C-alpha cells in the first residue's frame, strides 16, 4: 500500500515497563485498518439522516488476557489474544 494511513496493525504493544528477561507484558495498541463502502441510498430527511461515523476505530479488546497489573495498578490483561470490534459498548 502507498503507506500506513498513520495507523499500525491492531495488536499488543508489549508493555515497555513489565518487559523483562522473562516477562514481556503487553497492551493491545494499534489500528485494525478500515472497511468502508459508500452506497447511494435515499436519505429521508435532510440530505442525510441521523448521525453516522466513518467506522475505523476498531476495538480489539484482547480476546484473552494474562493481566499483569503494573505501576499505578496498570492492566495489560497481558493480552494473549486480540480481536478487533466487539466492545463493551460500540458507538461512542
Ligand atoms: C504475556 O503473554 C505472552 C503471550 O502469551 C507471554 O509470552 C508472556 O510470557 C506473558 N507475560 C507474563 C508476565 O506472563
Ligand atoms: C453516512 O452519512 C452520509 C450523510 O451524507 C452519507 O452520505 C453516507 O453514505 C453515510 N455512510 C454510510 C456508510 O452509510
Amino acid at each position: 500500500a502507498p503507506d500506513v494511513q498513520d495507523c499500525p496493525e491492531c495488536t499488543l504493544q508489549e508493555n515497555p515497563f513489565f518487559s523483562q528477561p522473562g516477562a514481556p507484558i503487553l497492551q493491545c495498541m494499534g489500528c485494525c485498518f478500515s472497511r468502508a463502502y459508500p452506497t447511494p441510498l435515499r436519505s429521508k430527511k435532510t440530505m442525510l439522516v441521523q448521525k453516522n461515523v466513518t467506522s475505523e476505530s476498531t476495538c480489539c479488546v484482547a480476546k484473552s488476557y494474562n493481566r499483569v497489573t503494573v505501576m499505578g495498578g496498570f492492566k495489560v490483561e497481558n493480552h494473549t489474544a486480540c480481536h478487533c470490534s466487539t466492545c463493551y459498548y460500540h458507538k461512542s
